Protein backbone atom coordinates (compact mmCIF):
# COMPACT_ATOMS: atom_id res chain seq x y z
CA UNK A 1 0.00 0.00 0.00
CA UNK A 2 2.26 2.92 1.11
CA UNK A 3 5.84 2.58 0.52
CA UNK A 4 7.43 0.74 3.25
CA UNK A 5 9.11 3.45 5.26
CA UNK A 6 5.83 5.67 5.23
CA UNK A 7 3.45 2.55 6.78
CA UNK A 8 2.24 2.58 10.20
CA UNK A 9 1.63 -0.68 12.32
CA UNK A 10 -1.66 -0.88 14.54
CA UNK A 11 -3.91 -3.78 15.21
CA UNK A 12 -5.41 -3.60 11.80
CA UNK A 13 -2.33 -4.21 10.26
CA UNK A 14 0.31 -5.02 12.63
CA UNK A 15 4.09 -4.96 12.90
CA UNK A 16 4.56 -8.28 10.28
CA UNK A 17 2.09 -7.34 8.29
CA UNK A 18 4.02 -3.69 7.68
CA UNK A 19 8.12 -4.89 8.12
CA UNK A 20 7.88 -8.40 8.11
CA UNK A 21 8.68 -10.93 10.74
CA UNK A 22 11.67 -10.46 12.90
CA UNK A 23 14.41 -11.85 12.98
CA UNK A 24 18.27 -12.06 12.46
CA UNK A 25 18.94 -11.28 9.11
CA UNK A 26 20.78 -7.89 8.13
CA UNK A 27 17.34 -7.03 5.70
CA UNK A 28 14.95 -7.58 8.48
CA UNK A 29 14.01 -5.64 11.88
CA UNK A 30 14.61 -7.04 15.67
CA UNK A 31 12.55 -4.90 17.20
CA UNK A 32 9.29 -5.27 19.28
CA UNK A 33 7.88 -8.60 21.77
CA UNK A 34 4.75 -10.22 20.47
CA UNK A 35 2.08 -7.78 22.03
CA UNK A 36 4.14 -4.48 20.16
CA UNK A 37 4.23 -6.62 17.12
CA UNK A 38 0.51 -7.14 17.82
CA UNK A 39 -0.47 -3.37 18.20
CA UNK A 40 2.01 -1.70 16.28
CA UNK A 41 1.08 1.93 17.02
CA UNK A 42 -1.88 0.72 19.35
CA UNK A 43 1.03 -0.81 22.10
CA UNK A 44 0.65 0.83 25.29
CA UNK A 45 3.86 2.01 25.86
CA UNK A 46 3.94 3.49 22.41
CA UNK A 47 5.13 6.96 23.22
CA UNK A 48 7.82 6.04 25.17
CA UNK A 49 9.00 4.27 21.94
CA UNK A 50 8.05 6.48 19.68
CA UNK A 51 9.79 9.44 21.79
CA UNK A 52 13.28 7.82 20.50
CA UNK A 53 12.40 7.86 16.45
CA UNK A 54 14.05 10.71 14.77
CA UNK A 55 11.92 13.64 12.90
CA UNK A 56 12.54 13.63 8.71
CA UNK A 57 14.88 16.24 9.41
CA UNK A 58 17.24 14.48 12.22
CA UNK A 59 16.56 11.04 10.41
CA UNK A 60 18.63 13.25 7.55
CA UNK A 61 20.34 15.51 10.04
CA UNK A 62 21.72 12.99 12.44
CA UNK A 63 22.37 9.47 9.95
CA UNK A 64 25.00 8.27 7.90
CA UNK A 65 23.43 8.31 4.82
CA UNK A 66 24.32 5.80 1.77
CA UNK A 67 23.08 4.46 -1.96
CA UNK A 68 23.49 0.85 -2.90
CA UNK A 69 22.68 -0.85 -5.78
CA UNK A 70 21.84 -4.62 -5.27
CA UNK A 71 20.02 -7.47 -7.46
CA UNK A 72 16.75 -6.45 -5.34
CA UNK A 73 17.43 -2.60 -6.34
CA UNK A 74 18.41 0.81 -5.07
CA UNK A 75 18.40 1.33 -1.22
CA UNK A 76 19.41 4.19 0.98
CA UNK A 77 20.62 2.96 3.52
CA UNK A 78 21.35 4.49 7.11
CA UNK A 79 23.33 4.20 10.39
CA UNK A 80 22.93 6.15 13.89
CA UNK A 81 23.45 6.51 17.30
CA UNK A 82 20.71 8.50 19.66
CA UNK A 83 21.56 9.22 23.31
CA UNK A 84 19.30 8.53 26.36
CA UNK A 85 18.91 11.42 27.98
CA UNK A 86 20.28 9.32 31.28
CA UNK A 87 19.55 12.80 33.51
CA UNK A 88 15.56 12.07 32.50
CA UNK A 89 13.88 10.60 35.99
CA UNK A 90 12.44 7.43 33.27
CA UNK A 91 15.83 6.58 31.76
CA UNK A 92 15.71 3.43 33.88
CA UNK A 93 12.14 2.75 33.08
CA UNK A 94 13.48 3.37 28.80
CA UNK A 95 16.24 1.39 29.59
CA UNK A 96 13.71 -1.85 30.83
CA UNK A 97 11.70 -1.01 28.02
CA UNK A 98 14.16 -1.12 25.23
CA UNK A 99 15.65 -4.21 26.63
CA UNK A 100 11.85 -5.99 26.49
CA UNK A 101 11.78 -5.51 22.75
CA UNK A 102 15.33 -5.83 21.21
CA UNK A 103 15.74 -9.06 20.18
CA UNK A 104 12.88 -10.38 21.84
CA UNK A 105 11.68 -12.59 18.74
CA UNK A 106 14.60 -14.68 20.52
CA UNK A 107 12.58 -16.02 23.15
CA UNK A 108 8.87 -16.57 20.36
CA UNK A 109 7.12 -19.63 20.54
CA UNK B 1 15.21 29.13 17.55
CA UNK B 2 13.47 28.02 20.91
CA UNK B 3 13.87 24.52 18.65
CA UNK B 4 17.60 23.71 20.36
CA UNK B 5 15.16 22.86 23.41
CA UNK B 6 14.23 19.40 21.96
CA UNK B 7 15.73 16.01 22.03
CA UNK B 8 18.38 15.81 19.33
CA UNK B 9 15.92 13.41 17.21
CA UNK B 10 12.79 15.65 17.81
CA UNK B 11 14.98 18.91 16.79
CA UNK B 12 14.11 20.48 12.46
CA UNK B 13 16.61 22.06 10.76
CA UNK B 14 15.46 25.43 9.38
CA UNK B 15 17.06 28.43 7.83
CA UNK B 16 16.70 30.02 11.62
CA UNK B 17 17.97 26.82 13.08
CA UNK B 18 20.17 25.25 10.32
CA UNK B 19 21.35 21.60 9.77
CA UNK B 20 25.14 22.40 11.15
CA UNK B 21 23.08 23.87 14.50
CA UNK B 22 20.51 21.55 15.05
CA UNK B 23 22.91 17.59 14.22
CA UNK B 24 26.53 19.14 14.13
CA UNK B 25 29.10 19.95 11.15
CA UNK B 26 28.53 16.87 8.19
CA UNK B 27 31.61 14.05 8.67
CA UNK B 28 33.02 11.36 7.80
CA UNK B 29 32.82 9.64 11.55
CA UNK B 30 30.95 6.63 12.33
CA UNK B 31 28.33 8.63 14.24
CA UNK B 32 28.47 11.79 12.77
CA UNK B 33 26.06 13.07 10.12
CA UNK B 34 27.16 12.99 6.15
CA UNK B 35 24.06 14.04 4.54
CA UNK B 36 23.49 17.68 3.15
CA UNK B 37 25.14 19.59 0.11
CA UNK B 38 25.72 24.01 1.60
CA UNK B 39 22.16 25.17 0.52
CA UNK B 40 20.11 21.87 2.41
CA UNK B 41 22.84 22.84 5.32
CA UNK B 42 21.90 26.47 5.26
CA UNK B 43 17.88 25.71 4.91
CA UNK B 44 16.90 21.94 6.97
CA UNK B 45 13.09 22.10 5.89
CA UNK B 46 13.22 25.17 4.07
CA UNK B 47 15.15 23.77 1.53
CA UNK B 48 12.79 24.11 -1.83
CA UNK B 49 13.33 20.32 -2.96
CA UNK B 50 12.96 19.05 0.92
CA UNK B 51 9.91 17.43 0.43
CA UNK B 52 11.50 15.02 -2.65
CA UNK B 53 14.21 14.62 0.42
CA UNK B 54 11.57 13.51 3.05
CA UNK B 55 9.66 10.93 0.95
CA UNK B 56 12.35 8.68 2.42
CA UNK B 57 12.30 9.47 6.09
CA UNK B 58 10.85 6.51 8.10
CA UNK B 59 7.45 7.12 10.46
CA UNK B 60 8.08 6.19 14.12
CA UNK B 61 6.55 2.60 13.25
CA UNK B 62 8.67 2.09 10.34
CA UNK B 63 11.63 3.54 11.73
CA UNK B 64 11.12 0.90 14.90
CA UNK B 65 10.04 -1.88 12.21
CA UNK B 66 12.35 -1.82 9.57
CA UNK B 67 15.22 -1.00 11.56
CA UNK B 68 18.21 -3.63 13.25
CA UNK B 69 17.57 -1.77 16.68
CA UNK B 70 20.83 -2.45 18.94
CA UNK B 71 21.39 -0.75 22.69
CA UNK B 72 25.18 0.35 24.11
CA UNK B 73 26.84 1.33 27.04
CA UNK B 74 29.76 3.77 26.92
CA UNK B 75 31.81 6.28 28.96
CA UNK B 76 29.56 8.51 27.13
CA UNK B 77 25.99 7.58 28.05
CA UNK B 78 23.62 5.16 26.76
CA UNK B 79 23.10 4.55 22.80
CA UNK B 80 20.39 3.59 21.03
CA UNK B 81 21.78 2.08 17.65
CA UNK B 82 19.78 1.97 14.37
CA UNK B 83 20.60 0.94 10.88
CA UNK B 84 18.46 -0.01 7.71
CA UNK B 85 17.78 0.24 4.07
CA UNK B 86 14.68 2.32 2.46
CA UNK B 87 14.08 1.04 -1.51
CA UNK B 88 13.88 3.55 -4.08
CA UNK B 89 11.31 2.59 -6.88
CA UNK B 90 12.87 1.48 -9.99
CA UNK B 91 9.21 2.18 -11.94
CA UNK B 92 8.46 5.32 -10.77
CA UNK B 93 9.47 7.91 -13.70
CA UNK B 94 10.85 10.34 -11.03
CA UNK B 95 13.60 7.72 -10.05
CA UNK B 96 16.38 9.08 -11.62
CA UNK B 97 15.78 12.74 -10.24
CA UNK B 98 15.09 10.63 -7.04
CA UNK B 99 18.96 9.49 -7.52
CA UNK B 100 20.55 12.85 -8.52
CA UNK B 101 19.16 14.46 -5.43
CA UNK B 102 20.07 11.84 -2.89
CA UNK B 103 23.31 11.73 -4.29
CA UNK B 104 23.77 15.48 -4.97
CA UNK B 105 23.40 15.68 -0.63
CA UNK B 106 25.56 12.16 0.61
CA UNK B 107 28.81 13.11 1.28
CA UNK B 108 28.70 16.60 -0.24
CA UNK B 109 30.92 18.53 2.79
CA UNK B 110 33.75 16.48 1.07
CA UNK B 111 33.62 18.98 -1.14
CA UNK B 112 33.64 22.53 0.61
CA UNK B 113 35.17 23.71 4.05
Amino acid sequence: KKPRQKRTATKAYNVTQAFGRRGPEQTQGNFGDQELIRQGTDYKHWPQIAQFAPSASAFFGMSRIGMEVTPSGTWLTYTGAIKLDDKDPNFKDQVILLNKHIDAYKTFP
